[PDB]
């Protein structure tokens, strides 16, 4: 049963229970353990799951964020455990080693691979309250030719949701709040042919004892009134006092601010030294309380967002401009990444890589043959036939172009390592 975890939908700006008609507000907070996979899915493991969820019971959250997921592993038993204490999810679905590369951006067929199997390992449960497409990915001015790539994988993981067989869970965005690219960001994530559905900011301006003044949240409320997609806080809990009031939850479900944001997260769960934790894990794996927990407790149980519903409610944006060092994310987006284009590249090139030396052998082999095919430029809106393809792929192509430029035909691929071989596959007459 996931009787009490009714699918939410979207309607214009706000978030609405399916069933009852009536606005949902998130009250949530971050539930990820790392390490100290390469990434630990808690949610894959009931004994941790189980272990938690009274805790979060008790605090009176109804949404967790969870950072990443394993999808090769079953997540029913502890999907369904938070769905009976009225608990969802909003999950991103990237990971730490498979994400979309601010420094060097792309939007191709391992990472689109990556977000599918998310897709496919969580959107059977009705609790899976949406999908993040990238979280922080542009972060300053200096990389927001990156968003480009972001908005690539927002228009085709909702694609790849649409085609399927599943309910049509929304695909958003997450960012941080950096001055100088914040409202360019908003608007470039509803610009255009392809739009965000939600939208969570990491929102960190709220400290101490603040006001709605004072914090910044009178203008950040103010620029995000009338935003056409649902608006939240995808984190929130500035700890520069401890242990934190958590004050900002009274005005984020108060009646300024209930308005125009659909609630938030709280940053976070487990206590794992950046000191943002509610509890702590002892070395027994008993979970130990912090005295942040109740006040956060306190101030979740104390709001009572009024929202509207689904009935009286019922009754293109333009992107920001190019300016050099300030805003450069191209209107024009990658395209989808095409894994059986990039598949015969595996069955016909003569010269192949198995997965430092993709800068070195780049850097050697993109001095004798053209790249431009695997390179894909955020601020011009240039992107290359085959740049949609994997790491290994695109670099096996300029190997094989080589090959061919030399034209031996001896089978011998110019670039002496043992990742390098001939590939036999070639030989039978994409
Ligand atoms: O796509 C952009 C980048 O994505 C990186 O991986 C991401 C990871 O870095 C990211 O990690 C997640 C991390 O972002 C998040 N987190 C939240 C915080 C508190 C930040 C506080 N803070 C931030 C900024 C300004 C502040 C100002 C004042 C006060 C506080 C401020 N620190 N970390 O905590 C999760 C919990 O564990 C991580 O899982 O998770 C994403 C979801 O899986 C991954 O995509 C990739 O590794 C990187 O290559 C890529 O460039």
């Amino acid at each position: 049963s996931f009787e009490k975890t009714p699918a939410i939908k979207i309607v214009g700006n706000k978030f609405f229970d399916s069933e009852s008609g009536e606005q949902f507000f998130i009250k949530g907070i971050a539930y990820q353990l790392q390490r100290s996979t390469s990434y630990i899915d808690a949610l894959a493991d009931p004994k941790i799951c189980l272990r938690d969820i009274p805790f979060l019971k008790m605090l009176g959250v109804n949404t967790l964020r969870v950072y990443a997921i394993d999808p090769t592993k079953s997540h029913d038993i502890c999907m369904e455990a938070l769905s009976a204490e009225g608990m969802y999810v909003l999950l991103d679905l990237s990971e730490p080693d498979i994400s979309i590369n601010r420094e060097n951006p792309s939007w191709d067929v391992h990472i689109f691979e990556r977000y599918k199997s998310v897709i496919d390992a969580m959107s059977s449960f009705p609790n899976l309250l949406g999908y993040f497409a990238g979280n922080e990915v542009t972060n300053d001015h200096t990389n927001t030719f990156a968003s480009p790539f972001v908005k690539a994988a927002i228009r085709d993981a909702k694609e790849y949701i649409s085609h399927s067989n599943h309910r049509k869970i929304p695909v958003g965005y997450s960012t941080n709040d950096d001055a100088m690219t914040r409202d360019n960001l908003a608007r470039y994530f509803v610009c255009g042919d392809v739009k965000a559905d939600f939208y969570g900011i990491n929102m960190y301006e709220w400290c101490g004892y603040s006001t709605y003044g004072t914090s910044g949240y009178r203008e950040r409320t103010k620029e995000f009134e009338g935003y056409p997609i649902p608006v939240f806080f995808s984190e929130f809990g500035c700890n520069l006092v401890r242990p934190r009031p958590f004050t900002e939850v009274s005005a984020l479900y108060g009646n300024k601010m209930s308005s125009v944001w659909s609630g938030g997260l709280a940053y976070m769960y487990f206590e794992e030294e950046n000191e943002y934790g509610v509890v702590k894990i002892n070395d027994n794996d008993g979970v130990d309380i912090l005295p942040d927990f109740k006040n956060l407790k306190k101030e979740f149980a104390k709001a009572d967002p009024k929202g509207i519903t689904e009935e009286e409610y019922l009754t293109s944006v333009e992107c920001p401009h190019i300016a050099v060092g300030v805003w450069e994310a191209n209107e024009k987006l990658p395209e989808t990444p095409d894994r059986s284009k990039c598949a015969c590249l595996d069955e016909i090139l003569p010269c192949e890589i198995v997965p430092g030396k993709y800068e070195e052998y780049f850097s050697y082999l993109c001095s004798k043959v053209d790249c431009s095919d695997i390179l894909a430029n955020g601020k011009t809106g240039e992107y290359g036939e085959f740049s949609d393809c994997s790491v290994e792929q695109k670099l096996s192509l300029q190997l094989s172009k080589l090959y061919c430029k030399i034209g031996a035909n001896d089978r011998h691929c110019p670039l002496n390592d043992k990742n390098v071989y001939f590939n036999l596959e070639s030989l039978q007459p994409c």
